[PDB]
């Protein structure tokens, strides 16, 4: 029983770019979530082996985590802000899908998502 490879943090075939919205996403949006008290289960790829979740990667076929996003932003992996927002959005949704609606993790993701939404209200005009 094995974990999949984590999502790529670089691809030499994918065009790279820095935008003031991607800078804002790293310096502000990601710093804000990363430092949160509820950030810890989302700072890395979901370890199905270590966590005892043999069904996790049968259900969630597009995993994403903030460690992957942070590394993506640091390597200019994204072309635009929408790409990154999407990865964040995937992360949240993944959590919503797999967990029972009253699990603690679900409440944590909701707390991080409302924070996410607040922060991206001040995303610069590109
Ligand atoms: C992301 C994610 N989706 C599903 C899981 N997780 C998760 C990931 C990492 C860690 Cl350290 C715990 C959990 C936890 C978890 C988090 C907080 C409280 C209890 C838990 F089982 N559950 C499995």
């Amino acid at each position: 029983s094995m974990n999949p490879p984590p999502p790529e943090t670089s691809n030499p075939n994918k065009p790279k770019r820095q935008t003031n919205q991607l800078q804002y996403l790293l310096r502000v949006v990601l710093k804000t979530l990363w430092k949160h008290q509820f950030a810890w289960p989302f700072q890395q790829p979901v370890d199905a082996v270590k966590l005892n979740l043999p069904d996790y990667y049968k259900i969630i076929k597009t995993p994403m985590d903030m460690g992957t996003i942070k590394k993506r932003l640091e390597n200019n992996y994204y072309w635009n802000a929408q790409e990154c927002i999407q990865d964040f959005n995937t992360m949240f949704t993944n959590c919503y899908i797999y967990n029972k609606p009253g699990d603690d993790i679900v409440l944590m993701a909701e707390a991080l998502e409302k924070l996410f939404l607040q922060k991206i209200n001040e995303l610069p005009t590109e």
